């Protein structure tokens, strides 16, 4: 199973804390800025869409809803979680590693 983590955040400290956990868990974490970059990484993951799961950690509800929409349009198997603190971002990366991504598809009726 291919486990990828994307992170939409401007806070360097939140990004670094999350990215440390990713390297320690051996998960491919990629730092996302804009919709251009979120889609640009989704483009990349299409070529190897075979038992693949992405975890997008955003800062605001703005990027939360944005990255959900982008993920569903690409139909890539993604969990979009919002974090207001680095420890929360680090938690979701730990759990996404241990479970190998659980179900987590509470709403797919779009």
């Amino acid at each position: 199973m291919l486990l990828y983590v994307l992170i939409i955040s401007n806070d360097k400290k939140l990004i670094e804390e999350a990215r440390k956990m990713a390297e320690k868990a051996n998960l491919e974490l990629r730092t996302v800025k804009t919709e251009d970059e979120l889609k640009k990484y989704l483009e990349e993951f299409r070529k190897e869409s075979q038992n693949i799961k992405v975890l997008i950690l955003v800062s605001n509800d703005e990027e939360l809803d944005k990255a959900k929409e982008l993920a569903q349009k690409m139909e890539i198997d993604v969990r979009t979680r919002k974090v207001t603190s680095p420890d929360e971002a680090k938690r979701w990366i730990k759990e996404f590693s241990e479970e190998g991504g659980s179900l987590e598809h509470h709403h797919h009726h779009h």
